[PDB]
C-alpha cells in the first residue's frame, strides 16, 4: 500500500541559480544543501534539486505536459502570479479551465503551475460540465 | 505562501497502459478517466495522467536524474518492490543510500521510485555522515 509523494526531485544544470528560485521567488524553506544538489519543503512537499550534468535548459516547445503544480490559496493567488511575472519568470501555458492556474518554468525549464483547488473541487467541477468522453468512478 | 504539492501530471503516449500501471500494479486509486488523461489519487497525491502526443517513449539513458518517489512502509517495501519485479518493471538505479529504494520505470520511461523514510530522517542521517561540502540551515526550536 503505498501512501503518497515520498519526493521530488528535480535535475538541474546549475545549482546557485536554482536554489535561489525555490526559496527565494517561491519561498521554499531551505533545510539542507550540498556541492549536488539541495533538500527543501513546501509545506507537505519533500523538493529535492540534484545537480545534473545531463540536464539541459530546456525550452517549452522541445517538452513533453509533464508539469508539477503547487497549491496556492485563493487569495495569494493573484499576487503571486504578479509576483513571478514582476521578476520575468516566463509563462509556458494560458490557464482555461476551471480554478486559478499560472503555468511557469523554472530556471531549467521545467515546467511548473500555481493551482488553487483540490481533486475533490475539480472532480465536482467536471460532474457539471465533463470532459468528452469522461467516466466517473464512485464507491459511495 | 504556496502550501504543498497540489498535483502531479505526466505525459502519457497510451492513455489505456498507463492507467492500468498506475491503478493496476500500484494500487492507486482511479477518480476519473476521459478521452484525454485520468485523475488518480495516492494519499495525499493528486496524480493526472494526461495523453500527450509529444511523449516519446524514453529510455532511461536519454532522460535526466529527474524521478518521482512514492512513499511506502517498512513492512511492504519487500514485497512490492517484488511485485514489481514479477511483472517485468525496469529497474534504472541500485540502492545505494539510506532507507530502502527500488527505481523503477513507467509505461512511458518516467523514473519513479519506491522510498522508505521521511526528510527528517533522511536529515538526521546526514548529521551523522554528511554529503561533500553539505550545510545544514537549522533554526533549533
Ligand atoms: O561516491 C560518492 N557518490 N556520492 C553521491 C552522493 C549524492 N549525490 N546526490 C545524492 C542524492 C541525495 N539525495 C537524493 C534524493 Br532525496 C534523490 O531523490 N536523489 N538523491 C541524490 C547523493 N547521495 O545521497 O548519496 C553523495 N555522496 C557520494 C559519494 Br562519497
Ligand atoms: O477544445 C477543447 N480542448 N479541451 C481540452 C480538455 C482537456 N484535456 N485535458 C485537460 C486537462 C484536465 N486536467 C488537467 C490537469 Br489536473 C493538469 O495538470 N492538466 N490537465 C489537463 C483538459 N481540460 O478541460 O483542462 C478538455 N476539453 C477541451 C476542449 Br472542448
Ligand atoms: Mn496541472
Ligand atoms: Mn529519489
Amino acid at each position: 500500500m503505498l501512501s503518497g509523494l515520498n519526493h521530488l526531485t528535480l535535475a538541474v544544470s546549475q545549482l546557485a541559480p536554482s536554489v535561489a528560485f525555490y526559496q527565494q521567488l517561491l519561498g521554499m524553506t531551505l533545510h539542507a544543501r550540498w556541492d549536488s544538489g539541495a533538500y527543501l519543503s513546501c509545506g507537505d512537499l519533500w523538493l529535492c534539486l540534484s545537480l545534473d550534468p545531463q540536464r539541459r535548459v530546456t525550452p517549452p516547445e522541445e517538452s513533453d505536459y509533464t508539469h508539477y503544480a503547487f497549491s496556492i490559496s485563493e487569495a495569494d493567488f493573484a499576487s503571486f502570479a504578479a509576483r513571478l511575472e514582476a521578476a520575468g519568470v516566463a509563462v509556458w501555458k494560458l490557464n482555461r479551465s476551471e480554478g486559478a492556474s499560472h503555468y511557469f518554468l523554472d530556471p531549467d525549464g521545467h515546467k511548473l503551475e500555481l493551482h488553487v483547488g483540490s481533486l475533490a473541487q475539480r472532480l465536482a467541477a467536471c460532474r457539471e460540465q465533463p470532459y468528452k468522453g469522461m467516466v466517473f468512478f464512485e464507491q459511495h
